[PDB]
């Protein structure tokens, strides 16, 4: 007689994908506003990746929340709740292929 149990399991790792994309100014800002709330505000991104997309992955992966909003200033842009400046600057690198030197981060 005898009995079956697990010898082994794999891991997370896998191979990369990734390439570079063209250039392009973006710009993270942070905002303050009456409601008391910090946002991260999202401008200049370029026309060919949908912003209901970067909805997407900043809900999904980070587990942020945020919206596309037109400013009276800034114009059209995303809003994302928090400080996620880091965090928005990485997705663009990582995920769209963008080079580091296109992105502006800026206080409040």
């Amino acid at each position: 007689m005898s009995i079956e149990n697990l010898k082994s399991f794999d891991p997370f790792a896998d191979t990369g994908d990734d390439e570079t994309a063209t250039s392009n100014y973006i710009h993270i800002r942070i905002q303050q506003r009456n409601g008391r709330k910090t946002l991260t505000t999202v401008q200049g991104v370029p026309e060919e990746y949908d912003l209901k997309r970067i909805l997407k992955v900043l809900k999904k992966d980070f587990a942020c929340n945020g919206n596309i909003v037109k400013d009276p200033e800034m114009g059209e842009i995303i809003q994302l709740q928090g400080d996620q400046r880091a965090k928005v600057c990485e997705f663009m690198i990582s995920q769209l292929g963008l080079q580091k030197k296109n992105i502006k981060i800026h206080g409040f």
